[PDB]
Parts: structure tokens; sequence; C-alpha cells
């Protein structure tokens, strides 16, 4: 509807697949090369489904703060015989707040959906379904099961996935370029 929207489908149009583990059915961003991430509480193993593919796990990181504390983002490397688009460069490099984000989400449940979640607060520490959690972004949005996974942006930054919600405002784990060096 708007350049919040442009940008957000951009990122949804080449840079995601639907992820399928044993705990579900996740919108997936890829971030380059067979890199992608997802919601630790998907449970990866040695086997997901992408786009109903069977595709071999190469590689699974459960990411933690030096404080050894839960970020809830799982870095996932792919044995896919395509690589990503390089969206890297839409990372950012520190923890931040945010105007007029868009969270995305594309699922068999809901494909092509796009939500305009308003302001996005550092909200720091949650206790995430009893995980002390760090590094969560906050927005006032009633999200809802079948979102987890989902793209937080804005105009010209990918800044989060979505992890979880208290039924009146959603949280997602950021994404920060240091994450994707290589
Ligand atoms: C304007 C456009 N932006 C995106 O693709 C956003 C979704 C990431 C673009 C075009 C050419 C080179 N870089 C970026």
């Amino acid at each position: 509807m708007g350049p919040g929207f442009d940008f957000a489908q951009a990122i949804m149009k080449k840079n995601t697949v639907i992820a399928r583990t044993e705990k579900g059915e996740f919108t997936m961003l890829g971030v380059y090369d067979r890199v992608a991430v997802i919601p630790t509480h998907a449970s990866v193993g040695e086997i997901i489904y992408i786009n109903d593919v069977e595709t071999r796990v190469l590689d699974a990181c459960a990411l933690r703060d030096l404080t050894d504390t839960n970020l809830e983002i799982t870095i996932v490397k792919l044995d896919r015989n395509q690589k990503f688009r390089d969206i890297r460069h839409f990372l950012p490099r520190c923890e931040d707040d945010y105007n007029d984000a868009v969270l995305s989400v594309h699922t068999s449940k809901f494909p092509n959906m796009y939500i305009p979640v308003g302001q996005v607060t550092n909200y720091g520490f949650l206790n995430l379904g009893g995980t002390p959690t760090h590094r969560i972004l906050m927005y006032n949005f009633p999200t809802r099961a079948g979102q987890c996974g989902g793209v937080v942006t804005t105009t010209g930054k990918v800044i989060g996935i979505h992890v979880g919600g208290n039924g009146a405002q959603g949280f997602a784990a950021m994404l920060l370029h240091s994450y994707f060096t290589d």
C-alpha cells in the first residue's frame, strides 16, 4: 500500500521459504548463500522441509549472547541447490528502536500476509515461554500462532524475526549484521 509494504514485499518475494519441522510450519528468512534463520523453538534437526522438499541441514546454531542468555535465533545452513540473494547490507549493526515497521508472514495458513505494527521498542529482556531471552523488540499488535518466523522490516532495514506474543504485544528477536560475518 506504501513504501514500507514495498520493502517488505521485496524481501518476501526473494528471501523467504516455508520451513517445516516437527514443531510446525514457519516463515524462514534466507540471508545469503544457503544460510537462513528461524526461531530456536522450531527445534531444527538433521532434516527440514523447505517449500515441501526434504532438505539436509548442514549446520544449525542456536545463538546465545556472551552472558550465555538465549537470543531465540537459530542460524541454519541448508543443503539446497540454490543461493539466496545476499541481504546482509540491510541488517542493522546495533540494537535500536524503530518507527513504522511491517511484520510479513508466508505459510500455508497465512500466505502473502503483511501487518503494519507501528513503533518498535528495544524491549531487551523477556521471559519468553519461561526462557530468559535478550535483544527482544516489542510492537503493540495482537499477533497470533502462525506468525513465528515472520520478518520485521522498516524501509531499508530487516530488523528481526517474530518469536512470540502475549495477546496484546508481539515480540521479535533482533537480527544484527555481526551474526552473519564469514
Ligand atoms: C530498492 C531495492 N531494495 C530492495 O531490494 C530491498 C528489499 C531489500 C534495491 C534495488 C537494487 C539494489 N539494492 C536494493
